[PDB]
């Protein structure tokens, strides 16, 4: 398991959490020095439990699929909650079985579906450590509309930060003040699967992407990523989605 406590949290402690999260994901291979997530894992070992505590010390446990860093569901007190999707229903066979009741959320874990449930796109939802505190608090008691926004915050401040050093740094900058994600942040989230695939295809193509990936940079300028010498590959991305899952 991995844990993170919002009480006393600072950029350093958050960074240790994201480091713990990355280190909890198994891999047998690195591709261009980036850990390659496994094609699959059988049984309960597929799921990592993240223990998150809000500033008041209240907690939720979030189940994460270690092959793709997808959040499946979470436990709040004696109630478990899962996305309305086959992969999450499968997870519910392994985690939080001792919950007194299980609620299936009225949406899948998809960014488009969550944004629809929340009533707003990611572009408009502030993220940061305070936002994460709020998200944990929101999830403690069922409210599906509020939860959709909370989950948009949670996915970005945990999974996405684990996947991209730039996102981790963006959250550290928001340790004491929330701010909506940069367009670069949204671009990277949207491109993780694409990037993971192209980095793997580069292996037998002399480091060259079979298909360029279009990204928005820090200055808000759209760039083409064509090979593994790009900063996005050498510094930023931290985990690769296995092509067997793409
Ligand atoms: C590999 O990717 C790098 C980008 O990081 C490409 O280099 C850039 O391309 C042009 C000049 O060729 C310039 O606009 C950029 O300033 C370059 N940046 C750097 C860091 O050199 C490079 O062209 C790509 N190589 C291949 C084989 O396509
Ligand atoms: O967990 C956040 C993650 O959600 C998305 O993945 C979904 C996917 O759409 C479903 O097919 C299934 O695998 O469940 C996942 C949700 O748990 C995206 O990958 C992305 O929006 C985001 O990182």
């Amino acid at each position: 398991d991995v844990s993170f406590r919002l009480s006393g949290a600072d950029p350093s402690s958050y960074g240790m959490f994201i480091k713990d999260l990355r280190n909890a994901l198994p891999h047998t291979e690195k591709v261009y020095n980036i850990p390659l997530l496994l094609p699959s894992v059988s049984g309960a070992g597929r799921y990592l439990l993240m223990h998150l505590f809000n500033y008041d010390g209240n907690t939720i446990t979030v189940a994460v699929d270690v092959t793709n860093v997808y959040i499946m569901g979470y436990l709040a007190l004696t109630t478990s909650y899962f996305f309305n999707e086959p992969a999450a229903d499968l997870a519910s066979q392994y985690v939080f079985r001792s919950a007194r009741r299980k609620i299936t959320l009225p949406y899948s874990g998809n960014y488009e579906r969550l944004q629809i449930a929340a009533g707003k796109p990611r572009e408009k939802i502030p993220i940061g450590l305070p936002a994460l505190d709020t998200a944990i608090s929101t999830l403690l008691h069922y409210d599906s509309t509020a939860a959709a926004g909370a989950l948009l915050v949670l996915i970005q401040t945990t999974a996405e930060a684990a996947r991209f050093k730039y996102i981790e740094q963006q959250i550290q900058e928001r340790a004491y003040r929330d701010e909506v994600p940069s367009s670069a942040t949204i671009s990277l989230e949207n491109s993780w699967s694409g990037l993971s695939k192209q980095i793997q295809l580069a292996q037998g193509n002399n480091g060259v992407f079979r298909t360029p990936t279009v990204l928005v940079d820090s200055k808000g300028n759209r760039v083409q990523i064509t090979n593994v010498t790009s900063n996005v590959v050498t510094s930023n991305i931290q985990l690769l989605l296995n092509t067997k899952n793409i």
